[PDB]
């Protein structure tokens, strides 16, 4: 419960830090992949879902941090395909088979598949 409340004022919070403190919080919470207690876990994978679409960052690069957090979100996000647990794991895969995350030609979802590989997995 400590966890799951601490994830909650993590992502209410979580639009107003600045890429400087969200590289420093980001830490602790893909920590937890390897956690029991599945409701934290969907706390996570659902601060990490802001984390990816908001930090896609079209074509500006402008920041390290605002791209270097988006490679350990993508790398935790595509990690939870894995999930062992339905329904979470059918939401990490809802959110990933979703129009503009991979797309739907099946020539470019076949080559951007490759680029969720991590292997991890």
């Amino acid at each position: 419960e400590r966890q799951k409340v601490c994830l909650d004022i993590i992502y209410k919070m979580m639009p107003k830090l600045k890429p400087v403190e969200l590289r420093e919080l980001l830490n602790p919470v893909v920590e937890f992949v390897s956690h029991p207690s599945t409701t934290c876990r969907e706390q996570m994978y659902n601060i990490l879902m802001w984390i990816h679409d908001n930090y896609r960052d079209p074509e500006s690069e402008t920041d390290n941090d605002s791209q270097e957090i988006f490679k350990l979100a993508k790398d935790v996000l595509i990690q939870g395909l894995i999930d062992e647990n339905p329904g979470l794991q059918l939401i990490i895969r809802n959110f990933w088979s979703h129009e503009t995350r991979l797309p739907s030609n099946t020539l470019d979802r076949l080559l951007a598949l490759n680029s969720l590989y991590s292997p991890k997995i």
